[PDB]
């Protein structure tokens, strides 16, 4: 068991894999060589395993930050699309999938947060964070309030601490500086020194969560959230008339949200590497083969731009892309785990008063270049 003359793929169950394995079949058409998918349980605990024995499968599909990992451990094949290829993907999406400078993967689907808004309470979204105090007063005049979202994740708030500033690593030419680290700067302080006043303002409930936000929102008992494209299924069934717009900016700068990259990498041990560059290069990135598969399950906005145009006449797609392309790509590098649990940490304390802005951040910061 180790490949050889066809291909097998792995992808999440909650993709679409039936759409993938209908682009296989047209492969396996105009070639013989038989696709096979697959969606096994905790695919991305168990590539690592088989991967550093040689086994597993030819290509794995994942968000961009994991295959950092994989990389380092050599798990992955470096790839060589021409120029030309790279013309036809946004240029930013080509950033999350560089290992140290090499290619390690081909970028699918992009995501990020955006401003999501409920059309019956509010007319037209704010289009600045500094504007959402007095809209909340006004608002509380009927019962309602103004935004409620996920307080406790800091994937939730980095939006908003690193619009005027703030970055996780400073990040140069497919390389990531790890001692330059960005939770510590005037930026951040701004940001965070905002989000506080919102709580003891109170604008704003330090014990927000995910799901209080959503079901505040789903309930109409809020004007706005901030989510991402996997919470509309759950927004349409509420029966709520909400749109999705670009978030809004902070010190007339853009919020800042991480961006995820559905990414699809080839088994540095497979014996099928110009047959998996030729599936992936010219039968699923094309307008046809994303279809196929969106047509399965949606990927929200999407890397090749001729089929993100066709995509992007859903108001909500369009907007996921505007926030993505203003976003700051998540570092695919170990020290973020270190980053993870110290802005965390950061700002749960800032937020219970356990310690001031300057505070919070100062040791959080120690800790990410410690």
């Amino acid at each position: 068991k180790i490949e050889e003359g066809k291909l097998v793929i792995w992808i999440n169950g909650d993709k679409g894999y039936n759409g993938l394995a209908e682009v296989g079949k047209k492969f396996e058409k105009d070639t013989g060589i038989k696709v096979t998918v697959e969606h096994p349980d905790k695919l991305e605990e168990k590539f690592p395993q088989v991967a550093a024995t040689g086994d597993g499968p030819d290509i794995i599909f994942w968000a961009h930050d994991r295959f950092g990992g994989y990389a380092q451990s050599g798990l992955l094949a470096e790839i060589t699309p021409d120029k030309a290829f790279q013309d036809k993907l946004y240029p930013f999406t080509w950033d999350a999938v560089r290992y140290n400078g090499k290619l390690i993967a081909y970028p699918i689907a992009v995501e990020a947060l955006s401003l999501i808004y409920n059309k019956d309470l509010l007319p037209n979204p704010p289009k600045t964070w500094e504007e959402i105090p007095a809209l909340d007063k006004e608002l509380k005049a009927k019962g309602k309030s103004a935004l409620m979202f996920n307080l406790q994740e800091p994937y939730f708030t980095w939006p908003l601490i690193a619009a005027d500033g703030g970055y996780a690593f400073k990040y140069e030419n497919g390389k990531y500086d790890i001692k330059d680290v960005g939770v510590d700067n005037a930026g951040a302080k701004a940001g965070l020194t905002f989000l506080v006043d919102l709580i003891k303002n109170k604008h704003m409930n330090a014990d927000t969560d995910y799901s209080i936000a959503e079901a505040a929102f789903n309930k109409g008992e809020t004007a706005m959230t901030i989510n991402g494209p996997w919470a509309w299924s759950n927004i349409d069934t509420s029966k709520v008339n909400y749109g999705v717009t670009v978030l809004p900016t902070f010190k007339g700068q853009p919020s800042k949200p991480f961006v995820g990259v559905l990414s699809a990498g080839i088994n540095a041990a497979s014996p099928n590497k110009e047959l998996a560059k030729e599936f992936l290069e010219n039968y699923l990135l094309t307008d046809e083969g994303l279809e196929a598969v969106n047509k399965d399950k949606p990927l929200g906005a999407v890397a090749l731009k001729s089929y993100e145009e066709e995509l992007a006449k859903d108001p909500r797609i369009a907007a996921t892309m505007e926030n993505a392309q203003k976003g700051e790509i998540m570092p695919n590098i170990p020290q973020m785990s270190a980053f993870w649990y110290a802005v965390r940490t950061a700002v749960i304390n800032a937020a219970s008063g356990r310690q001031t802005v300057d505070e919070a951040l100062k040791d959080a910061q120690t800790r990410i270049t410690k």
